[PDB]
């Protein structure tokens, strides 16, 4: 169509499960492109659908641009065009840098409230679904050139159909990356029937991505390495089982360094991930609260 016709990509930046994702350039200015090939069709057109939902745009969910077909004159590219962010993922960030404390709420806080959007039900005539992500992940999320985050890959998401309680896909089987699955995802006790349940379960995904960033957090010189969560208990791409035996036998969660008391950002954050992680996903607090406790904490730090 007209917008892929006139995109010239730069360079393939990443291969996931589903699609490639390639730096382009659209009317002189970069964009992020994903593409799809003809067999994976569905995959495409439910990211394109997600994307699409009325109300969706936020500063802290992925700017999306359009979807898109190319035929290059032997095969059809189905694409997915959306804003680019140089600094990629919050895992390679985290990987490459450490933050301060302003940069550390900056990057919870903007997480918090990306999530707290997709959650939120506006209900009315541009009404927006309540949507759960299903696959929260530090891969997942992008951070932008201010240093705030924004949150992608929706392509795994589900949404709320509000008055009569159903989810617009009726999802009856375990989806997204293993070590990031809540407690009743693992042991396969959540009611998927249930949409609060998938709400819950990435608030826990999000606790695990708190804990990513907080490691990383430099007061003194003092910090630790990147590490994945779990990274101490199971083995990189670890199996449901393997993460089963650790988060719903043993109970074990990712440690918390007790020199964390000794800062207030992090006595708060460390508080935040603690109410992430219960085995009730009920007792776990919302992304509201959680946007809440972090805009005051900004706001007493001076960001
Ligand atoms: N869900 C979805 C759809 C289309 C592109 C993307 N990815 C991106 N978007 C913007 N900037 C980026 C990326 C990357 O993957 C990596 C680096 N920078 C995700």
């Amino acid at each position: 169509g007209t917008i892929a016709r006139t995109i010239v990509l730069q360079e393939s930046i990443g291969k996931g499960r589903f699609g490639e994702v390639w730096r382009g350039k659209w009317r002189g200015e970069e964009v992020a492109v994903k593409i799809f090939s003809s067999r994976e069709e569905r995959s495409w057109f439910r990211e394109a659908e997600i994307y699409q939902t009325v109300m969706l745009r936020h500063e802290n969910i992925l700017g999306f641009i359009a979807a898109d077909n190319k035929d290059n004159g032997t095969w059809t590219q189905l694409w997915l065009v959306s804003d680019y962010h140089e600094h990629g993922s919050l895992f390679d960030y985290l990987n490459r840098y450490t933050v301060t404390v302003e940069g550390m709420i900056k990057l919870a806080l903007s997480t918090a409230s990306g999530l707290a959007h997709l959650h939120m039900e506006i209900v009315g005539t541009q009404g927006k679904p309540a949507i759960a992500h299903r696959d929260l992940k530090s891969k997942n999320i992008l951070v932008k050139k201010n240093g705030t985050c924004c949150i992608a890959d929706l392509g795994l998401a589900v949404r709320h159909d509000s008055a009569t309680d159903t989810i617009d896909i009726a999802p009856n089987h375990r989806v997204g990356t293993k070590r990031y699955m809540a407690p009743e995802v693992l042991d396969d006790s959540i009611n998927m029937k249930h949409f609060e349940s998938f709400k819950r379960a990435d608030i826990y995904a999000m606790g695990l991505v708190f804990w990513e960033i907080a490691r990383r957090c430099s007061i003194g010189g003092i910090h630790e390495d990147y590490q994945l969560p779990y990274y101490d208990l199971v083995p990189s791409d670890p199996s449901v089982e393997e993460m089963r035996k650790v988060v719903c036998e043993q109970k074990l969660r990712p440690n918390i360094p007790n020199r964390w008391q000794s800062c207030e950002a992090l006595r708060v954050m460390a508080k935040i991930m603690r109410e992430c992680w219960y085995a009730n996903g009920a007792a776990r607090l919302t992304a509201l609260r959680i946007k809440k406790t972090l805009s005051q904490l900004s706001q007493q730090e001076g960001i």
